[PDB]
């Protein structure tokens, strides 16, 4: 016996010790003959559209493939459960907190950015980690990364920022010159590109890694007062990351590392958790904050705004076929219970259309049919019918219009959402120059040593010197704004490779 | 109170009276507090990409809709049982004739042929009958119609019939020229035009009209042996149908007339019921048959190939929700258990093809995953896995692939295919110049009276002096062929409509 | 020879006089040897795989359904031209009115609400009638109706009036219970429910009624200066309609009556006209109106608001092919050139999503790509790349990102949208109470005559009787409301129906 | 730098004096600011109103389609077929009939097991698909870097890919999946043996050869038949990649084989492939020793020669790559009259599969896509509408077969051979057929000792990561290809394990 991971199908075959295996069927329950053999006439004669097998099972096999996610297609699931530890229902009445020692089984996946579907784990890129809260006022999605902010502030530029991460359109070749003139261009990228090019830039793994809601958050309480606010869930396995050598190395050895990796540890017992904080402001404090809290590109400063611990994030339980529960599930940013809303970040208010939208296209109308999305733990009732593979009783009889004199489901008010007044035109305000630099020269002094500043360089250097000259200056120019010696390292280094 | 049908949203109300009415929530299970307003900015502000309750619920409503059916696409659908009343089994060693008194879970869907979605239900077309059986071994769909034969012996011209019969490519209306054209040029039509046009064209409804296979099939008994067989099931509450006048008022007045018929028989107790029988030939009558017995525009004579009681069909039950377990019901006439198998016509041949295929781009590439179609009687237990909108497990994490050697499903070969010898060259056939007419001859003269064939000629006549001179003449020539009446009395009809 | 329509055969084959057809081949090119025969061993042997062109063509009429559309799927298509004929550029900046005696093709689409695809077009229902102009600045579509308002103020409410409209979920039959149940409990539908069951609710084709935005829209003119307005497009051939005992004969002798009409007119030169005009309403006036002036179930009265003439809507072009002209045409209320905009209507703002939205799943993610949904008059270029069924070059090589300093396109500033600055709280705000009779009562005396109040009357009680009683009353109760003989009449009527 | 890097560089030169175009919308609407969305006050949520990016936000939501079920990670271009050769005596296909005739073709590589993110440079055969535009349609003849392959019925091809791919559960490559399929299925050992040879993995897509691998039917003028094979020797030389270097490779660059025929069209260094068949009549179809339609069975060059027939050049790359390579769609079943299937069960099986998945993957009308359209014939037929349908579908023409309106009309001349059979239509076991008579002969006179060494120490390596059970039966079945072949595998296995 090797690692459980390996030992997949003789731990499946053992469980079945009273041997009797299944008889081999059809779609359609039919009992098989021989499956080892295509119907012809006489031993050495064509092919009979008679075998029904064999098409039956052919046409399947044509079929298997969806589209894998726009972003963040390369991944790794797991389930568990989030258990309150703190009382925070002074701020949101949102059931999954009502009560310390509270549990609200979990789905979690793990995710690199730009690679494909058969693309390494170990590679520098910002790591995907959603969750999924089934409570019982409906699925609760935390959509986060492992970094507390992104490279863009607004969300019109999301397509064009991914495709510059992805392919050259003729060529189907990484580009850096696409990379780099599109992060040249748009200095906002300076606060995650650092992040990004840092050691934390390839996690050693999915557990020893933190996770952050990245958002501005607004949190309701039973009272109707409300706070604006982020999640923070950080690892109990501390950080631990990869050298670029041995990210290198193991890209080859095992392209699958992180599935790998955290297959084997619930496997054998190591559990590995998060524990849940969040970070208050109020809307008065919201007007006095030296920058825009709602700057997808901006941290709040922990000593101006402390962690405040709420719980824990536990992952238990392996999938037990990665198709229905990994690549079929579906996150939606969107998706908030009653205590919980989206605050007016751009990018924010762009997800809360793009996900569902998304998810109607590579899995399904339906797609909260699929039982890995079905909002188990709730009584989902409205008047919503039909659509593509009805998975349901599609509600059976009910009266499908509203209002109606016939007892149908009813809405309830006290769900209502919580008002704002906005003051301003409709218009297209530019966020362009909403300082790029502030808080990226703080990370640069203040939070890396000597040795990180030196290898942040060199990981930004090696990867630039393939941009052409002209971009490699303008982006240097931006990183010289933010600090003149990390533009200057940065340029030195660049010059010898050029 | 109405007919019960009427009083559908009035008895839900009345069954749920005791009860309080459920919270109205999101597609996610998030309950809703206002569906009656969208989020604007002010009271005459624009509309919010915030309301997330208005696009959850909008989004779901504009995919409602799924492809009609190529073919039959309007019908109704009822469920209930099937009992064998007498013992068959040296015939047919399949597991729902195994033992008198035994009952098997059925579904049916009736239907007319040319009509889309909206159009009227009391109209001249044959009208399906398809049968689907939920046995241990898997579901045997029999999908059959009102008469025991087609319009033509290829299924290479099938989609050509069909369009004959549907729109104009152009104008989108319907073309008698079309219609006419095909059948006059392709004269094998006579035999099934005939009884189209008779007063079997427009059955009173679903309950008082037979159902038949059509289509010669095979049956092989526990020895191994095996003969040829029709599939038939006679209507208990007798033959009944509409005059041209009454068809044409009601179409207007009840466009559909044959779901409300079904649905108050059933709801009213009335349970609709059929005797179903076999007419069965050795392989060795099938030598001396005048025709082919094979031909699907020939039937095998009562006199030489007398009805073999076999059980009772009846319908018991309303469906619930029509979409769910109506509109997406599929049945493939490839689905057969062990005991009954196809037969070498060519149309047959042809439809063991186009069923799950047209399933998988209508419904989808995962239809046998909708509860209605799912044979739940049997363990489905195979090789195939993934597909869109993959529901259940997907079998867990059995292993994939056969042969293996972790005790996965494995063939079963007592469930091996029945084999026949055949030999000849491998080609193209022509049987546009087999018998077209002694058999009609038969009908027009025998099976119908003087006022019958009197009706049959101005039915005829009716729809054709639409139809261009030169494609009457045509028409007519094959009538003659059949008898010199049929052909003079049309004529006679059409001169006067001319 | 008889009418144009059903002589589209015998033209197309008259088309051709050196009648030499073209080869048969599969969709591959390949040519067919024999299309009327399978591929079998033996003349009376089981069908091969081996036979392609078989499988070929099969497969292809397997898939020819699309879904249709979720309401207004019963239609017809024509195409023609706009013309200006005065001068608005006062008023709107847009390409399309830029100067007097200027043409843009046309494509229109009118159609029914609530049937199905098979459905008869002479029945009581509004009509659709959309138009798509193709100009240089991209595709416009009004996509309009026979009515100046709707039966709804919010879009929330859509889905669920429009499920009251169509079949009851279980039964699959019309439902009047569910149709004046809701109607009943939403007052607001009040006055297009007059309009509704008035004379014309059924025109005599489609010619012969009017066409309207309905919703306020916003014009700019080159001085960034806006004013409100209004669509209106008059029939040149004058208001006809169909009596109730004509409309329902012929829902029964010509189920595409509608079609029918509108091809034939065009195919004998007969070419129907409309000519357009615009209501203005300043944003002052805008402040004193009434009531809302973006309700869409009020109207702005001529007297107060005058018509102005601004061109001519010809249609003089019948649809070669149905499916790919008309069934697959697909318009955006959100297609909106620079200097035409949307106004704060929440029905118009909730069209702005769903249109588009229902596209891509009806059409496909590329809709856009189909021929008669190509902007074909302006030049596409931007940064959206592949998806499903890309039938262009995809934009070739050009660089798939913005910001870029490699040469692909720029934003055109001039395009920029009108701002408005709004004020109040961001939510739900309640239009249930609304003025929902003054306009009616104004309609139902001074619109109307005694003579037409009386078939009002009947009309609505014609088909009001069939629901429960407590509908009735309620109903009643809102019409009483609206005028005291308009109630007691129908009451009356209702008294002797049961 | 590569040509390849400079792609946007020389897009952007190749405009010099002209002029941007003007940003739009989908429906061709010009777009004013397309970097900041419309919000309520500059800290205000997004406006529903803001269609720009919904328009764009949806679509860029929609880029994605399912990649191919095998062979997802390939690479394409495109050039021509020339006849060089006269073999109009055995096929009367248009393609073949003159001497100088050009046709012009589009070409996609591949690799199979492995996903579109995967790397270029791993253990695995490759695709080598051909698509040849002809005047009586296309005709795709989806080829491999071997002229055999690993099974010989197709039912098996399901379950023979899912053992190569992910294992269910844990989404890994799993050598106990891919050993015990191999293991209980030893008709796989003659193709197996080629992949684990030094030309398991070649170095790019240039330096390796092609083959149609299945016996196919060629038909001449006057209705005679024989059977052939397709052959495509490469003209640059096989080249194969050390199992270091391939390694070091994957990770330095997994998209070498794109990158690599990318530049080497791009200057000028056109790519091409000298086209053979080989022939064999029915009667020595009759004679053969094996199944002569058994694809794990090759025909012995010295009594079946290669016969020139002409070359296939790549001279031109992707101007866009999803359009023209990612969306390509092969149909073995597209063939043109003179140019026929033969009873390889297999080939019967794949006849099926590919249109039937590329509906799935494509959508109904994938013909309709430019790349996939057979543009140097006219299609004219009875089959209308589908979703996306392009085109004018056919417009008013009679939609019916036959008519009397002047419609298309079938041609006798294209009708198929025909063949006389005999025999009960059942399902014919034929997993005992030969295993192992041609390997040895691949192992023996083929290989030298190197190659042998090479050959067992790449098996060892990854066989050995299977249970000892499985390992049992896999020395167990390539000892009885030769003694030598299953001792060296156990006595590397014995020391790696
Ligand atoms: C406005 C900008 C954004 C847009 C439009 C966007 C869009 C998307 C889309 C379309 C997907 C694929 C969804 C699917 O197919 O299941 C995706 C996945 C994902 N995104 Fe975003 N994204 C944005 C910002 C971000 C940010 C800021 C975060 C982190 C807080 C994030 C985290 C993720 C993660 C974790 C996934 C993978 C979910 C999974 O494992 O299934 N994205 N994004």
């Amino acid at each position: 016996s090797r690692d459980p991971a390996s030992d997949q199908m003789q731990h499946w075959k053992e469980q079945r010790a009273a041997q009797k295996a299944d008889v081999l069927t059809t779609g359609a329950g039919n009992p098989v003959g021989d499956k080892l053999n295509v119907i012809t006439v006489g031993p050495r004669g064509p092919l009979l559209v008679q075998d029904v097998v064999f098409t039956d099972e052919m046409a399947h096999f044509d079929r298997e493939r969806i589209p894998e996610r726009v972003v963040h297609a390369k991944g790794a699931g797991a389930f568990g459960y989030f258990e309150v530890t703190h009382d925070i229902t002074k701020y949101s009445k949102a059931k999954v907190f009502e009560h310390i020692g509270k549990k609200t089984p979990i789905a979690v996946r793990f995710s690199t950015v730009a690679g494909e579907s058969g693309s390494a784990d170990t590679v520098r890129d910002p790591r995907g980690f959603a969750v999924k809260f089934y409570t019982e006022d409906g699925n609760w999605d935390l959509v986060g990364n492992n970094t507390p902010i992104f490279f863009i502030r607004d969300p019109i530029l999301f397509p064009s920022f991914i495709h510059s991460q992805k392919r050259n359109p003729q060529t189907h070749l990484k580009d850096p010159d696409m990379v780099w003139d599109f992060w040249s261009l748009r200095p906002e990228s300076l606060h995650q590109v650092s992040f990004l090019f840092s050691d934390r830039g390839i996690p050693d793994g999915h557990r020893h890694m933190n996770g952050y809601g990245s958002h501005t958050f607004k949190l309701v309480n039973a009272n109707g007062e409300a706070v604006y606010c982020k999640f923070h869930y950080k690892t109990d396995q501390g950080i631990k990351n990869l050298s670029v050598e041995d990210a290198a190395r193991l890209s080859q050895e095992d392209p699958d590392y992180g599935i790998r990796d955290l297959f084997n540890a619930i496997a054998t017992g190591k559990y590995p958790s998060w524990t849940f904080y969040i970070q208050v402001m109020t809307f008065n404090q919201a007007e006095t904050f030296p920058f825009n809290p709602f700057d997808l590109t901006k941290v709040w400063p922990h000593k101006d705004y402390p962690l405040i611990p709420v719980g824990k994030l536990v992952l238990n339980r392996n999938p037990v076929n990665y198709f229905a529960e990994v690549e079929q599930i579906a996150f939606d940013p969107s998706n908030m219970p009653p205590g919980i809303e989206a605050s007016p970040d751009k990018m924010l208010q762009g997800r809360l259309f793009a996900y569902p939208d998304t998810h109607r296209h590579r899995l399904g109308p339906n797609y909260l049919h699929i039982p890995v999305n079905c909002p188990y733990r709730a009584r989902v009732a409205n008047y919503q019918r039909d659509g593509p593979m009805c998975m349901q009783d599609n509600q059976g009889g009910a009266p499908n219009y509203y209002p109606n004199s016939f007892g149908a489901p009813e809405q309830q008010p006290s769900a209502l959402e919580h008002s704002i007044q906005y003051s301003g035109e409709v218009r297209r305000f530019n966020t362009a120059n909403d300082d790029n630099v502030t808080q990226v020269r703080a990370f640069y002094v203040n939070v890396l040593n000597e040795e990180q500043r030196k290898r942040l360089c060199e990981n930004i250097a090696g990867h630039l010197k393939d941009a052409q000259i002209f971009i490699q200056k303008k982006a240097v120019k931006n990183f010289t704004e933010v600090h003149p010696d990390y533009g200057s390292h940065i340029q030195a280094l660049l010059d010898k490779y050029n």
